[PDB]
Formats: C-alpha cells, structure tokens, sequence
C-alpha cells in the first residue's frame, strides 16, 4: 500500500502519492524536492532526530517524521539549479 504525505514549504503545500512513509526519507523528500526545489541534502523536514542524526536519508518518515496523512514543515533553503 501507499501512504500519502503533505509537505509545507514557503507557505506552499504539496502532497505525495508514490511511496509510503515506511519507505524512506530520501524516497519521499526527493519527490517533494522536485515540487519545492529544496532537497533533503540541504535541509530536513520538521520531525525528530534518530541516533543523534537529523533523520538521515535512509531514515523512514513515520519513523521520526510523523504520520502519513499528517503534514510536515520544510526548514531550510532551496538549491540553485
């Protein structure tokens, strides 16, 4: 099954519908990153830190981030493409 996820960036809103929160941060972030322009390699989605790390890329969403239907906030800056 697929778990949707809402992302917030600069007042913008973008939901996901390709993978599940139990997939991986880099998996979801990469998706919204194309709609927001900002990648996870620069910033991280508002959530929690595991093993002392700011939710690595291999770190699942529902792991520390939050629920699927729940929306997350993007803290950081976009990359220069």
């Amino acid at each position: 099954m697929a778990l949707p996820i809402i992302v917030k960036w600069g007042g913008q809103e973008y939901s996901v519908t390709t993978l599940s929160e139990d997939d991986t941060v880099l998996d979801l972030k990469q998706f919204l990153k194309t709609l927001t322009g900002v990648l996870p390699e620069r910033q991280k989605l508002l959530g929690l830190k595991v093993k002392g790390k700011p939710a690595e890329n291999d770190v699942k969403l529902g792991a520390l981030k939050l629920k699927p239907n729940t929306k997350i906030m993007m803290m950081g800056t976009r990359e220069e493409s």
